[PDB]
């Protein structure tokens, strides 16, 4: 199976997933000086007012907080998007040290972690159909730097003990994702892919310029999770991020100058 180790890490994925060498792969390095300001880009519209979280799960690669996507409760619209995209889950990628962890980089700068809020285009009916379309998913990427604690993240940090190993899940209701958003919604956008297998090129990436800060104690907790399942040798879940891929024939656009 794929993973982030020396023998099953990112450099080996292409063997089982040839598209890993595709023309629209993520993540990428965002060069702030060659990104183009596009004044035709509308402001992002995030409506997480009626969001319904359901469960938190350790999937052996990261931990996901899942949401009820049976209706338009938590949606993303505007920006470079067409149509309504429903939030289905969010997860993180982090490092073993504070100087690495994000997947995207800005001018080669790596952050301590990166949060992905995954949404699917409602015109496709369900998530499974949406991942097969070029405009099927919209992922909001938010960088995390170490500094002051993020109040809204604590609820997530406290439940991690309960889902230490692969396959464990816990009830996680009434969690409000608005507490994880930075103050500004300025962003960069480019067409890309999922960053984990199957690595489908079905994503419109919306990466926020402004990072949120979390404390070292909060990030420390992430590093205590396990890739392994209960009863197997312990492998700490750290460095679950894919390196930047070549931009190729793509232009990164900015919603700000
Ligand atoms: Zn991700």
């Amino acid at each position: 199976h794929w993973g982030y180790g020396k023998h099953n890490g990112p450099e080996h994925w292409h063997k089982d997933f040839p598209i890993a060498k595709g023309e629209r792969q993520s993540p990428v390095d965002i060069d702030t000086h060659t990104a183009k300001y596009d004044p035709s880009l509308k402001p992002l519209s995030v409506s997480y007012d009626q969001a319904t979280s359901l469960r938190i799960l350790n999937n052996g690669h990261a931990f996901n907080v899942e949401f009820d996507d049976s209706q338009d409760k938590a949606v993303l619209k505007g920006g470079p998007l067409d149509g309504t995209y429903r939030l289905i889950e969010f997860h993180f990628h982090w490092g073993s040290l504070d100087g690495q962890g994000s997947e995207h980089t800005v001018d080669k700068k790596k952050y301590a972690a990166e949060l992905h809020l995954v949404h699917w285009n409602t015109k496709y009916g369900d998530f499974g159909k949406a991942v097969q379309q070029p405009d099927g998913l919209a992922v909001l990427g938010i960088f995390l730097k170490v500094g002051s604690a993020k109040p809204g993240l604590q609820k997530v940090v406290d439940v991690l003990d309960s889902i230490k190993t692969k396959g464990k899940s816990a009830d996680f209701t009434n969690f409000d994702p608005r507490g994880l958003l930075p103050e500004s919604l300025d962003y960069w956008t480019y067409p890309g892919s999922l960053t984990t297998p199957p690595l489908l090129e079905c994503v419109t990436w919306i990466v926020l310029k402004e990072p949120i800060s979390v404390s070292s104690e909060q990030v420390l907790k992430f590093r205590k999770l396990n890739f392994n399942g209960e009863g197997e040798p312990e492998e700490l879940m750290v460095d679950n991020w894919r390196p930047a891929q070549p931009l190729k024939n793509r232009q990164i656009k900015a919603s700000f100058k």
